[PDB]
């Protein structure tokens, strides 16, 4: 595999490229890294597909100036890394904030695309819900982390996973909030949450769509999801019985929805 940068306006891009054959294109979400949401499955994808990992504005070691994100900015961070590693024409994945941002990148760039996967997806934060979660999500980057760490894996894995890992399993999960998370980028990306509206993109996309919803998920409620479904024409809609963080609490059932959609004729 390797390490990479692209230059995008002042941002040094940092990207993953992993893997053999046409290119899979996965898009983290708030907080979440190339590492974070996708290492675990590398192995299942490498030999099927060029997986282009980017780490956009707030994540990963990629660097800027600090700016307020901006949807289509953050759309031009991940076609540079997709185009530099040469992956076009590519399949593209995105994880909850990564879906609205692969929901710009399929209307705007359509001739990269090929077909997309949007886990966890919703077009905004609008509905008064999402507005009072990302809202208390900025409160507590600036005041409790610890709390916030908290917040998220109670919001964002269903009670039973949690259950499963036990006390150490948990502390774990905590402390790699804690220590990994890059809190002053999460903060930038929260931001967006609350700010980015893809709906109008989303009238404007022309390819085959899959939107996998969460049935437990209580960050970005499969209500959302399905939202998304009703606005991208001929989308299809699935769900995994999991909390928000699908691709960590179920990755085979996660890989085998990417191998269905995508690996077809």
């Amino acid at each position: 595999g390797s390490m990479n940068k692209v230059k995008v306006g002042d941002a040094q891009v940092s990207y993953c490229i992993d893997g053999k054959g046409p290119g899979l294109v996965l898009v983290h979400g708030t907080g979440g890294d190339s590492e974070t949401n996708w290492g675990h499955l590398m192995p299942a994808l490498t030999n099927d597909w060029t997986v282009v990992r980017p780490d956009y504005s707030g994540s990963g070691i990629t660097s800027d100036e600090g700016k307020q994100l901006e949807v289509k900015e953050i759309a031009a961070q991940v076609v540079a890394a997709a185009e530099a590693a040469r992956v076009v024409p590519f399949d593209l994945v995105g994880f909850a904030l990564g879906s609205a941002v692969v929901i710009a990148i399929a209307a705007d760039y359509p001739h990269l695309v090929r077909r997309i996967v949007l886990l966890g997806a919703f077009l905004s934060s609008r509905d008064i819900r999402q507005k009072t979660q990302f809202e208390l999500w900025r409160d507590l980057i600036r005041t409790d982390r610890a709390a916030l760490s908290r917040l998220i894996l109670l919001t964002g894995f269903s009670p039973d996973f949690i259950s499963k890992q036990g006390h150490d399993g948990v502390s774990v999960i905590i402390n790699s909030f804690v220590s990994e998370i890059n809190w002053e980028g999460m903060a930038r990306q929260v931001e967006l949450d609350l700010s980015i509206d893809v709906s109008e993109a989303a009238r404007r996309i022309e390819k085959p769509t899959l939107v996998i919803g969460c049935s437990h998920d209580h960050i970005v409620p499969s209500s959302q999801a399905k939202s998304v479904v009703r606005i991208i024409r001929g989308a299809q809609y699935t769900e995994l019985h999991t909390g928000h963080l699908a691709h960590i609490e179920n990755p085979e059932e996660f890989i085998l929805l990417l191998r269905s959609f995508l690996l077809s004729e």
